[PDB]
């Protein structure tokens, strides 16, 4: 059959703020397929505790490809409206005008992210993943599909 992921969302409007339909237990996958527009400066995928804007929802995991200069991916955590220490990954596979697949795997102590079938980065948990119930996608990105595999 054609359904290999759960709770699939197709061609969402960006910015996208959606409820994650089950718990992010170890082994859970979040799978996002899309493409970067030619003028992209950045986009972000945020795993959030709720969707409030005041106070702004905590972001357990901010995954933020940036396209200026040589490009990079910045990761961070937002707690009580304050950003923490950035973790920057310089070996970035994202490119303007190219399509991508992001697979975020939740593990016990960290997230692991693979892009286009290749391991890209790790990010240690700073907020318990049990607090995450919302997926936010913002910025200059086109999203084809979002799906989940819940453990
Ligand atoms: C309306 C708007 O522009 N919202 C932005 C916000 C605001 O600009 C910002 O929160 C106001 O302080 O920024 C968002 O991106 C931030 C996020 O990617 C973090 C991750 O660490 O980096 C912030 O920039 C850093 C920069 O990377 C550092 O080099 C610098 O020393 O500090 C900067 C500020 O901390 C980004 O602004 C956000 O999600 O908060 C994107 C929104 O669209
Ligand atoms: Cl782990």
């Amino acid at each position: 059959s054609l359904n290999n992921l759960q709770n699939i969302i197709y061609n969402p409007v960006i910015p996208f703020v959606g409820t994650i339909p089950d718990q992010l237990d170890p082994g859970t996958l979040i799978v996002i397929r899309g493409h970067v527009p030619s003028d992209a400066d950045r986009f972000q995928v945020d795993l959030q505790n709720g969707s409030s804007v005041k106070p702004r929802a905590d972001v357990a995991f901010h995954f933020n490809p940036r396209f200026k200069r040589a490009g990079c991916i910045v990761c961070n955590t937002l707690i009580n409206e304050k950003w923490g220490r950035e973790e920057i990954t310089y070996d970035t596979p994202f490119k303007r005008e190219k399509s991508f697949e992001i697979v975020i795997m939740v593990l016990k102590d960290k997230f692991q992210v693979a892009v286009n079938g290749k391991h890209t980065l790790l990010y240690g948990h700073r907020i318990g993943p049990e607090k995450i119930d919302t997926l936010g996608i913002y910025g200059k990105v086109n999203i084809h599909s979002i799906g989940f595999s819940f453990s």
